[PDB]
């Protein structure tokens, strides 16, 4: 921080004495089920040596978390969204440079915690007969214990250029019905994997022995939104002041069968099966200060 | 702080009534896959002994986490990273000086536990032939636990100088599927260095036995955002009043590699196989208040 | 607080409607490796008895863990930082003096806990032939546990007087590859001191079996980061307003040595082998509000 | 707080559009080792029925944990510090009053368990011989557990008077080496009072054997730094508007003794073997809204 | 709050551009050894319907643990404080009625836990004889836990009225030297009431066996310092504005007592034995907006 | 938050640049002991489409925890508060409406542990007669645990209209002397309902065998103070611009009841034995903004 160095707090900060200009694009693709949403802040600080567009990333991808197909009683399968991706790309023939992100990736801790422990004990047992007998012994014990936070899915900021940037949240593990955590590459040779599985020897249809979206987190069914913030800088003696940029929103989905074979169900996942891209393109005045479609 | 002394907050704070000029220089590296960015704040305090400029190294260096080579199915390699690293130098001629950096190095910390118990017990048994007897004993032990963090990166700032200062983030230790943690160090007789491999004894391709990137930490392959501040101060009544800095990122790759061996597969970790350096020079005006490339 | 005597937040503190003279001056001491940095702020308020002067020490005392001695293959020495230290005198003819200073000795702290468990147990026997047994026992146990905070390293504010001020920044303990703590005083009839040994038993060259000094406390090799404080108060009616002040940075390095022996690791540590220091004076103009070396 | 009533914050608080006149006053005994400082603000608010007068009490007085004697190899003694005290007091003769003061004595607080399990076991043996054997238990078990903080130094607000108040740092208790905590009454017929005691059955001088004052809390060698505040009212209608304070300083020094019995060191604590004073009267003008020594 | 309700912060607050009339008026009870102070506020909003006077009572009741009789070597006695009480009284003729008050009482809360635990084990034996023996069991347990806070003295508002108003710190439990906690109701046959019990059985004058007051509580010898506030409205249109409130300072001492008996002591409590009362009344001048004796 | 739609914070929010009319109401219910006080504030702001009434209901409600019958020395009833309401109601004539109220009904959490574990061991045995057995054993555990926190009494927003809002404290569960929790419905065959039982088996008085009220919440007998806030929306063209409230503080009690049997202490418990009800009317004018009786 600036007090870390003494500095007043906010004196290197960008945004004093300027005017703002807002905006936000709203767009719904109905066959992808995507709500894009696009914040957009012109910044024209005098005091800076280039022009600043922040640029918000909202909205909803919807997570789609259905029964797609029932091949009789005893086989069915579900499509499930494994990642969700918001991309940004500017055009290689643009002057306009991407200069900022968030979030970033941030370094994972764990808590490490090792016990040593020692003891001695002793007794005298003894009978109606007279037989009287003692016991000496001595014990030692060595533990080690690691701790740390799973989320259901991770955010994870895609190595960044100048010219595009791009986020990816993606299904880490799941708890089902206070087991696991399972994971896409979950296996067990009787279950298979026991991802979305409710029941592992219920005698029902294939379809009804899924796990209820309501158990299950609520991006996989209801969706993810995004809350991604990108900065692009542009040159103030630049000739042209139009620039495109196109924002990609992504749903990733896999695919989780489930078969009875003759005692018990048996679970087994797909990785990547469908993927559903929405793209649109932006247009940016950097002289009207203005954004649109 | 400043109300530890008696002194109002900020009093002593560097910016008051001062116009701070800002800008932003970016650059991407392809070759090495590095986005450089440098965010400067000159100011020039008139109650301040001398100009500051304020460096702020940001951007992405990618991590890069990839299969390199695969001789046959029994054998594969993967470059990892193991260190990032981010330098600032001024030429030994300038009488620019570096004064401040952030962040620094921090004074660990852990948890000590220490634990006496004794305790007695007795009890009597008897049968249905009329034999009965007794139990008397006694024990007592001692414990000791230890609880610390363990992050996965290390950032630590390199020993600076009035020319040259530096930060390097440093692979500590990870967990592997809920093992470990493992270092660049780890090394068991049957398994070797365990870092990466994703199945001990399973029967597949060397370069499908590597550790999912996803499952690992999201430094290793999408890579780590610097965010670095360094001050330079310059003597008002200097001469020259334009300076050079240079400002190197880096990458350090470790090489992992797998072989199957007969019945198991086996690891090896080689340290700092490959280094990519990007260097990158700045000139700065302190009349203009100004830098450039 | 001001606020737990019912008076208002910032009335009794220093430094409103003042104008502060701040500066910074650096000096690097190459043979001694150590940046030292002081900022100091002239505070002349009008409500206040005395001229005030803040001078913090920053900068970074670098720790140089190195192998210094390498007696064959069977014999090492490691010199390393156990302690930091920042003093800060003013001649005892001047009339100026040290008022206050920051950080100051805090009070330590552990959590207690006693536990008292009995309990009963019972139990009935039986085999083919008839045989019915059974038992009826008692317990009861008594447990302390004590838990408290170790730092690796120790910031202690030295006695001061009205003359001479000081902090040292000493080696408390660490952990070596998860066993420990060690200090400068463990000890072990069969491996001597373990602080930095890094196998009990292996079969290299003794350089190569010290810690690596990525995996013990970063201000062991890169050093440590003073951000001490102090004020020094003048009298407004004083003849001579010109003061000295002599700025001192120490480091003091322990010798640790490996010797094969027959069949083990040996080590053993010498306290207080070595000691660094680097003095610098400066001179404190108080009607110019400047300080100068 | 005043907003728990419906009340604005800092209504009520004394030192709106008010002018403080502070200043600091700094006396180093020598002899005694005290680091005394006065901090005053005289606070003359127009809405306020009093002149106002805040002291506070900093500086540092010193711990001087040393060996003072040695009787040959066998005998040896240790002064340490037992309790610092501040006091302030008014001559009977004043009409000035003490209006306040901080810190007070807060109420402690522990954190109580209760524990109840029960439980049922039950197993089946047998043999190649046929013999078939059972066994049902039951258990039940009761524990209770205390946990709270235990400082080692107690701050305590003795009891004030209109004319005297004082505070006093009393030693509680130490952790020696993982081992205790022990403190002044600290007894076990073998050892002694083992509260500064290196080794039990060391081989050496008895000069040596004393705990080292690194390792023991840092009050106890380099000392304690008050921050204690007093606030004193005046009435404007006095007739005389000059007041005189006394400000004293103590440190109370127990004895702690280590001689060698034929087969281990026995250690002796004598309490308030010493006593240290360091006394200082101040002249408080309110007219001039100025102290003097 | 005010934002719960989509109102702007502090929007219903009292006291917006109003002048307050502080003062403080300071006693001291020196027989009863009570430090009185009275910080009032008169505020004469004129927004609100009536004016309102805020009473701060503060100061400090002393504690006065002490042996105060001693029949012989074999019995001693002990008073200590097991209350402290501030009570608020307006006379019934008054039209002025109290309208607010601080500290209230809060509802307290405790952590619930239960375990429910089931296992299975198996084992198989042999020896030299060829004697192949085998054990299977299984194993279920339940367990309950709770915790809560106990502090050592308990802060209550008493039921209040329009004309009288009233706090009281109480006793709750106490540990002795790590074991209980005990109130004043403890009691086993052995030893009695061991609140105050330094010894369970040594060997010295009574008046010698009680518990140091450096190790139990400050607030049992030290004292109470009260914090409590009340506010007091008063129609702007009365006739007479002029108030007389009573502020009453209560110390309630419990006596303990230890006998030898013959082989170990033995402590009895006696609850309110004496009741130390420091009465003093107060006059409030609504016009002249002052408070005096 | 408006943070999180890209709003400034308080954007959304009533009374800016408003001018707020408050007042309060103090009444003493004698015969119920209740102090009642209602706090309002008329905010009448511009922007906003409806003139605006806070009404806090405020005081304190006694608890009244005490024994009111006494049929010898074997049988004694006990009548303590079981809950306590607070209620406001407008007429159906009346045009203002109820909008919005404070505190609401939060979402209970509670932290759910699951843990599996598992083991083996081996031992082997022998004596001077040179046998030798040896053990080998495998075991395998199944936990689960549930935390949560119950307080001792909880706070309910019954089910408002637009004309009726209320609130209600009720008794959940208490500690009774480190045992229970106990409820209202707490039974067991030998000693009934042990919510106030003193002792089980104590040979006194049956009026002398019911909890400490100050071992108990302190709700029950000093009593709870209401903090609710309720607001209500007028037309600003309404015809009638005079409204009628009615604030209504209840207090139910139980009777708790002990009798002796023949060998130890039996409770009972009879919810909702007794019921104190004070209602009062208000008079609001919108027009005067004011409030009366």
């Amino acid at each position: 921080a600036d007090s870390d160095i003494n500095i007043k707090t906010g004196t290197t900060d960008i945004g004093s004495n300027t005017t703002v200009k807002t905006g936000d694009l709203v767009t719904y693709d109905k066959e992808n089920g995507m709500h894009k949403k696009v914040f957009y802040s012109f910044i024209d600080d005098k005091n800076h040596n280039k022009k600043l567009l922040v640029i918000r990333t909202k909205g909803t991808i919807a997570g789609q978390y259905r029964v797609y197909s029932e091949e009789g009683a005893n086989k069915s399968g579900l499509a499930w969204p494994s990642a969700f991706k918001v991309q940004l790309q500017l055009p290689d023939n643009e002057v306009a440079q991407i200069s900022d992100y968030y979030p970033r990736n941030s370094i994972d801790t764990k808590e490490y915690m090792s016990t040593l422990t020692y003891g001695f004990n002793s007794n005298v047992t003894g009978d109606d007969t007279g037989k009287i007998g003692g016991l000496i012994g001595a014990n030692v014990s060595i533990g080690h214990t690691l701790r740390y936070v799973q989320p259901d899915f991770k955010t994870i900021l895609e190595s960044p250029t100048d010219k595009k940037v791009g986020w990816k949240v993606i299904f880490n593990n799941m708890v089902n019905q206070n087991w696991g955590p399972y994971d896409r590459d979950s296996w067990n040779p009787v279950y298979g994997n026991q991802l979305f599985m409710k029941t592992r020897n219920g005698s029902m249809k294939a379809a009804d022995n899924f796990l209820d979206p309501n158990k299950a987190s609520s991006l996989l069914s209801s969706g993810f939104s995004p809350d991604f913030a990108t900065v692009i800088t542009m040159d103030r003696k630049a000739s042209k002041q139009q620039t495109n940029i196109d924002v990609i929103y992504e749903r990733v989905r896999d695919d989780y069968q489930l078969h009875w074979t003759s005692t018990n169900w048996k679970g087994t996942n797909t990785k990547d099966k469908w993927t559903d891209r929405s793209s649109e393109r932006y247009k940016i005045d950097w002289e009207k200060e203005e954004m649109t479609n």
